């Protein structure tokens, strides 16, 4: 029997949000970095990690020149950041919504080991997620992010890791759509190790097949979701070399064999790639001569903000300089998601 | 680990065949009717069922005017028919290949009850299927057909029926592609009963999701397959009425949520629909204002040959008349699969 | 490949605890009632719900006469209760361990709706469960309890409910055994509704089969677990009547077809049964003339403490009287789990 | 909903047969050797392979001294052998049933490669199996045998091999029980390769868990089945040495963690073990100090008939001598399945 998880109105608002985020030329900035990660990078830049340095840096990103308006379609925020105000006095959610962004938030609590496997983990944080999503929805967040991690290895990813992570993703997405928030499904496959494209493509296809079977079992409405996979690339330790067109063909091919066309958009990870290489690979993807029935765009945490971070140095007078670097990357990646970018 | 089921050459020949069959404007004639079914219909027309009446009728279909050449892309044959010759002396496989058709064959042995369920069946015939497919491949058959049946009911289709039929389909397709034959996956859902569109769409989505998960588990190469589903329609006993545009929207919607874009083409069943209604529904499908990343075309056993059969009457002098009727329908459905048909 | 989830020492301590709890003649008292439930029952008795009334009542149960020592093998506690002291000054964990009980605790956070189903729920609380189990392990708790709920209905339990609850149970048990705590798997099937034994037995077998497949997938060590199912009984609204021997035969039969013999013990729920009927059914179970390769015993929250509660009345001078009632039931159920009980 | 696969009468006849076969002290002789295998062994003995040599050899086995009556509970026959008569004139089915055996038959058609895996195979022969089982049932065969093969390897057995073979086994068993024939489920795991006990035990547990989940999904009646696994042993190429008590403990342990107690009996393979070693291992199994809730007995093709074969030499005057050897082994293994055997 069918007991519809969503009424037509709910479905309509979900699909509307999802189309706003990936609307042509637009992509997602990931500011979601937790105090641990942003602690690492603020230590890299040689500045102390304090609430004020974090807030100021995220002003540097969020307050950037209007030239980024037809670029950033959504901004993923960490919890704390939703409740911080810009020094002008506006809360960051209103700063973002004002210039046309959509607010996301990172709802997962991190990774937990799976016992009996080899270094494999699952993801955490389904408790109280519905009340949290209701609260974030009241606070202006229109989409959510959840990150599950899979590593290619000797005998890994195991069937248990794939099954379990797919199930948690689908359960997460169910809750989010019940509360009116577009889930972004992120089954990241770590580049670590030495493996050729063919194996990353094989594993990627298996993972995405399991993910969409799990989303079917949980009655997820696909027009109200986004997919956030990793580009198909060889491992860091792989000696063989691959042209960008081979990486593009492997990625698009892996997507066409799994992701059903109803999915609204596909927002790729940078995944430790070079800041410039990310936009080149994304461009090559959007130039692939196959039929891609969804929006292929970017969600870049590091690949957008690396140069801005290094150029800021933790000194406020560098502000303008820093932001300019950021703007550059944004524009570039915008061109990238349209296939019109050239270096 | 990956142990490729198919070498690049095998993949290339499979994708080439699959693109030939569904090439724009083209569809499939299903002549596959077994001696039992064709016995029923030859009794309906009031003629005795003999090898000669069958062979002659299939001449009536296969020898038809050249106006059907840019219409029929493939012809599904029953076993016996492959080994029958036209009275001109050419074997039917050469008659078909000569004017540009691709030869298929029906490889399943029929349905068997599943114990413990309510009237649910599975499909039979995986034994010796590889040797049979090698033989048919030598005899000119480039694609195969397998029919599995699912009925919507009170508590049916059960999880067991869906799982089992999906598994048998995937196993069938694996064998066929190993032998160089394009499998056509046919998970028919019977219209019998009274149920609104919404339930036929729900069930259809569940079935297709299970089918493509099973095809992923068995390492099937999707660019070398075709899908043959049934249009999403209310049951025969359903009192509520639906416009053709609603049926089209339900069908395309059910497909976009499941079938990945790599699948080459989708060839619909007529499924007991009226001879004219089939082409109207197919037209409305091809006019749907969504993005359909695959060829949507027809495989019609009855909806092509009904008028030709009735007009033939079992009298040889009626031959021309009969064939003309057939040609009409073919042309119509050709227009239908391009969206340009009007009644 | 195999990467053992547990070292031989860990396996040994788990199996030792599990054998202590179900050791012959012994069963479990469930004190785990949350402030909401115990709020209901303290309102039933006509006393205000306060931390002191709760603590005193649980003294009434835990401090009872030594005649219950070769009866209660374990005591399931709610969180708060672990940290409460008896007025003698001993913490309840030491009160229990002193007279030979094993301390359990209720680790689940309750039920959450599954969207898209009909009134079906899953269970919550896997977040931070490993740190919590480490803490409880330091505080003397040697086993954990998790309750998942399944209701028999028209088309329910659905495949999604069974799959999801089985997965959460297995994930829970994995974490608990990693921390050195014996999990008690409780897939309760609600008696609500009108259904004959045959359907409760069918559903019970399906659920337990899914549970043990899930425990196999998660690498659970079965000798270190306990099972806590519900007796197979007709629904409350079922008009047909069944002898206690039929209920016993249905229960033992459902267990022999699913639970593998490695499982240490089976501790039944009372499940809203009459206080006396629970021990009669349990007796009839232990008298069944089949081969039962595990300890069949009781975990009774209500069926032990009902008479004690009503006889206490919330008046301290009734203390002795109340405890005596409790002791009675304990002794009875002890006889019940040995098959030697008669009313 | 429940639609019982079997009526109580059917269930009763199935359980009765299954109890007759494994009745205490009794085991199964496997004569099922196909013309290919028996061709190999008749070539080993240096005799031509003809219908008459085969028939005579199977007289040598089936006509043996009455001392084997309280030993052999069932005899598995190949197809041809059912229709062969003893030179006394009695058909072999009546020869066997006369002295108290139960007739089985080998119903599988052999193994087929699974594409995309590494040397992994599935099993064949489900077509027309119901009519065949009806025929064999009319001819006196009361139980059936099906052999599926799994090899331990680097990354094998894969999830696909386990899933597929479990599904085929369950489908086979469903058909057999519908026709009134006790299926014997045989998921053989090949000893080939070098692997320690721990891995053979791990793999064995995974396989048996999948098998019984599949038998639950297909509504199999477990009291009407037998299990025929392989003893848990190191690979042939494994250098480490293991006492017979370690092999026994590993086998019984693997069984207690999977096989539910409802299963009637467990009949082990010899699996290329030495003729004497098989009975020693079986004895050690039946002496294991655990609780084994089912009959543990033998099904030995080679380990019974090796000495008889070699002693027969293909010379008719050796007949008596040959049979005596056979009788010896039978008696020994009878003692073995009671735990009372000593060498």
């Amino acid at each position: 029997h069918s007991h519809p998880a969503l009424t037509p109105e709910q479905k309509k608002e979900l699909s509307d949000i999802a189309h706003r985020i990936v609307a042509p030329g637009k992509g997602i900035l990931a500011a979601d970095e937790s105090t641990g990660s942003i602690a690492k990078r603020l230590q890299s830049i040689g500045t102390e990690n304090t609430e004020e340095n974090r807030r100021f840096y995220r002003q540097l990103l969020l307050t950037a020149d209007d030239r980024v308006n037809p670029c950033i379609g959504g901004v993923i925020l960490f919890h704390e950041t939703l409740y911080q105000k810009a020094d002008d006095g506006r809360p960051f959610p209103q700063v973002i919504k004002s210039k046309g962004g959509v607010v996301g938030i990172k709802v997962d609590k991190g990774v937990v080991p799976l016992a009996g496997t080899n270094g494999e983990t699952t993801t955490q944080g389904l408790d109280g997620l519905s009340e949290r999503c209701a609260q974030y929805k009241k606070d202006g967040a229109d989409f959510a992010k959840w990150r599950c991690v899979l590593k290619i290895g000797e005998h890994t990813p195991s069937a248990l890791a794939i099954m379990e992570n797919a199930n948690v993703l689908a359960r997460y997405a169910s809750i989010c759509q019940q509360n009116g928030i577009v889930p972004i499904v992120e089954p990241e496959i770590l580049p670590d190790g030495d493996h050729d494209l063919k194996r990353c493509q094989y594993v990627t296809e298996k993972v995405l097949a399991a993910v969409y079977k799990a989303l079917s079992d949980h009655h997820i409405y696909l027009e109200g979701t986004l997919l956030k996979p990793n580009m198909v690339t060889p491992g860091h330790a792989c000696t063989q070399k691959y042209s960008h067109e081979e990486i593009a063909m492997a990625t698009v091919t892996a997507l066409r064999r799994t992701v059903p066309p109803a999915v609204t958009g596909v927002t790729f990870l940078s995944g430790g790639q070079s800041e410039e290489e990310a936009s080149i690979n994304l461009n090559a993807i959007n130039k692939c001569p196959l039929l891609k029935p969804w929006a292929l765009t970017f969600s870049y945490g590091r690949a957008l903000q690396a140069s801005a971070l290094k150029a800021w140095g933790g000194k406020k007078e560098n502000l303008k300089a820093a932001q300019e670097e950021y703007v550059k990357r944004a524009l570039a990646n915008s061109l990238a998601c349209q296939g019109k970018y050239t270096p």
